[PDB]
């Protein structure tokens, strides 16, 4: 049934595809030690630099020991080869129910009581990562990497291994839907506040049911609006005055003017 193994043989690869990217292919896995299914994701190694390659060798060990209700479990990482393609396999907790992006497409408008519930859980996980020693910065938090455990269940934060491959200082092709980014990401100088900006945009997408800066055609058009202080058109479509007020304080142009995770958890909306 398998088409791969984890060298030590703790988990094996199957020929069942779930997700796809420009560098990633997600297949089903199975832990032999705990008899539980996992996510086998191959990452083409040839595309990765030596500077980012040695990071994976060090970051993975730290990600292994992390345990949190709102964090997708990281198990192992190693370099792999199939036929003539070099790759790196990330093995993580399997998420079958999907993401927030698929939920927002499936159910259009999201309810207020479930929005409060999930956003709090995102902040619970974000606080966890920042309170680690040394602190962990997500860098690339978006709606399609916040995974649901069920249709009613809690949310978990994923793509932690993929986070170091965000490549903000890198030039990428103009294809598909352009991704928004924090003002200080383009300069590689960032901290905890970069995840707050990402959260504010995530809550915006959860409330308005649409992708921010959709009026723009390319990423450069988004850059001009983000760096100058021009907010997305969807921001005005927020019905709830309280939710809009929280978003506004998270998507500030200056990183020093943004709310802290502590402030958002202590906020009246999140009880
Ligand atoms: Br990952």
């Amino acid at each position: 049934k398998a088409v791969g193994m984890s060298n030590d043989g703790r988990f094996l690869k199957f020929d069942i595809e779930i997700g796809r990217g420009s560098f990633k292919t997600v297949y089903k896995g199975l832990d032999t030690e705990t008899t539980v299914e996992v996510a086998w994701c191959e990452l083409q190694d040839r595309k990765l630099t030596k500077s980012e390659r040695q990071r994976f060798k060090e970051e993975a060990e730290m990600l292994k020991g992390l345990q949190h209700p709102n964090i997708v479990r990281f198990y192992d990482s190693w370099e792999s080869t199939v036929k003539g393609k070099k790759c790196i396999v990330l093995v993580t907790e399997l998420m079958t129910s999907g993401t927030l992006k698929t939920y927002l497409k499936r159910f259009k408008v999201m309810k207020i009581k479930v929005l409060r519930s999930w956003c709090r859980q995102i902040l619970k996980g974000l606080q966890f990562l920042h309170t680690r020693t040394p602190p962990i910065i997500h860098r690339d938090l978006k709606c399609d990497n916040i995974f649901i455990t069920g249709p009613t269940g809690s949310v978990k934060i994923g793509d932690l291994g993929l986070a170091t491959l965000k490549r903000a200082s890198f030039a990428k092709a103009v294809i598909g839907t352009p991704e928004f980014m924090a003002p200080e990401m383009y300069e590689e100088k960032y901290d905890e506040s970069v995840d707050v900006y990402a959260f504010g945009m995530c809550m915006l997408e959860m409330a308005t049911s649409e992708y921010p800066y959709s009026e723009c055609q390319n990423a450069a058009q988004i850059y001009r609006r983000v760096t100058s202080g021009v907010k997305p058109a969807s921001f005005d479509k927020v019905a709830i005055p309280e939710v809009k007020e929280i978003i506004e304080g998270c998507i500030r142009q200056n990183k020093d003017e943004r709310y802290s995770i502590k402030d958002l958890l202590n906020h009246a909306f999140f009880q």
